[PDB]
């Protein structure tokens, strides 16, 4: 439908801004950054408000469902049988906010990536978004979806070697996006020793859910990057279960796991797809959230129903329509890191973004500066569910039994601008 995203997110006075120019504009940087050692305090906060809020808004949830959508289909294809939990939300913010920093020639991989270019027929000159108002969209999204921070909230985390200056427009970028965010030095020579020291800092700030994020930290790292979204309902009120009991739940064919389970009775917005041997059930989370459940006819694997999600969900959506249901669904919840490195490496993308092809002068006057790791922590939570709540019996209704006691592909989407904050799949509600 709508044509050429990228006005939404320029200056009204466009120009293709030449790649490579011969003269470099200088760079504002912040040094020294907050040492890591003893500083665990947010940082300090500091606007105009955004004009097209609500078409910006619907546009770029496109942008980053499709992008969540690819990066998932990715992801899952390399763990079939282990439960998946991927953000597209905090996906596209911490790529726009790498954006910041890149060059211009990579700056134009990011874009492309990302649906946010316009394609000249010209090779030295682009046209470059501005990351802030695309970020503060992407915030605008987050924010309406609870703005008490409750049933969701982020955070935003990046390590620089203390050798090395910051560029402020990232560190502004940290703020565009963030509902609080820590931006810290940190020397990396003892490798072992920094990689813990960082690790057990996002535990002070935040959970204790993830405990090891970062992995195989080097002496020669410049930039580490973090972010979390944490969603978190409640089963009780979101359900309302009717019973609640312990059940089968077959991680495989042969292979049972006894795990809570939920069930209700009562009109749901469903649809059975007999083509694509999928059943699709939606049920609501919050006041401005509801859940995307697709489980596959018996003896149809997920992998398969997967296959189409690039392009289906809407479809399935058009066609949901209310059934009297006896629905049971397994108490869930679920915590996951996404390696967004690995994931554009899986893609054939990475070597563009953060490899070997890609440039972060804007990043740092450092010489040969790195963005090292990328990693989204990524939380659903959901509370209570096995208690019981009461019946309101048509009596007069046979309902249709739909059971969750199989692998099963999820989304969670706002509803306001229709955004993926996070999709997954449940190969063992329990492990």
């Amino acid at each position: 439908v709508y044509v050429h995203p990228f006005n939404l997110f320029s200056s009204e006075n466009i120009s293709c801004e030449v790649i490579q120019s011969e003269e470099h504009k200088p760079l504002e940087t912040v040094h020294p950054l907050p040492p890591l050692p003893g500083s665990t305090d947010p940082d300090p906060r500091t606007a105009e408000s955004l004009k097209n809020l609500t078409q910006r808004t619907a546009v770029l949830a496109e942008l980053q469902n499709s992008l969540g959508l690819r990066m998932y289909q990715t992801l899952s294809r390399t763990q079939k049988h282990t439960n998946t939990l991927l953000s597209p939300l905090n996906a596209f913010g911490a790529l726009v906010t790498l954006y910041l920093g890149a060059s211009k020639k990579t700056a134009i991989s990011y874009q492309q990536l990302l649906g946010l270019n316009l394609e000249s027929e010209q090779t030295d000159c682009a046209y470059f978004v501005d990351g802030h108002t695309v970020l503060r969209t992407l915030q605008a999204i987050s924010a309406h979806v609870d703005e008490s921070r409750k049933e969701l909230r982020t955070l935003v985390w990046t390590f620089v070697n203390s050798d090395a200056d910051l560029s402020k427009e990232f560190l502004r970028g940290t703020q565009d996006f963030s509902d609080d965010s820590f931006v810290r030095s940190v020397d990396f020579s003892q490798a072992k020793d920094a990689e813990v020291e960082v690790n057990n800092f996002i535990q002070k700030t935040s959970d204790n859910k993830v405990k090891s994020m970062f992995k195989g930290v080097t002496p020669k790292t410049d930039l580490l990057f973090a972010s979390s979204v944490h969603f978190k309902g409640n089963w009780k009120t979101a359900f309302q279960p009717e019973a609640t009991s312990d059940q089968d739940f077959w991680t495989q064919k042969n292979s049972s796991v006894q795990v809570p389970f939920m069930m209700h009775t009562g009109d749901y917005k469903y649809l059975d797809d007999a083509g694509r041997k999928c059943s699709i059930v939606r049920l609501g989370l919050s006041k401005r959230t509801f859940m995307l459940l697709v489980l596959p006819h018996e003896g149809a694997s997920l992998q398969d129903i997967e296959k189409p999600l690039l392009t289906v969900i809407p479809t399935w959506l058009r066609h949901l329509k209310e059934k009297y249901l006896e629905l049971s669904l397994p108490k869930f919840s679920l915590t996951a890191v996404t390696d967004l490195r690995s994931v554009l490496s899986e893609m054939a993308v990475e070597k563009y973004l953060m490899g070997s092809d890609a440039s972060f002068r804007r990043m740092s006057s450092k010489e040969n500066f790195t963005v090292d790791k990328v990693l989204n922590k990524v939380v659903f939570e959901m509370t209570e569910g096995g208690s019981e709540v009461q019946n309101r019996t048509d009596d007069g209704r046979a309902p249709h039994k739909v059971t969750f006691n199989r692998p099963f592909f999820f989304a969670v989407v706002e509803g306001n601008s229709n955004a993926i904050l996070m999709l997954g799949k449940i190969i063992n509600p329990t492990a």
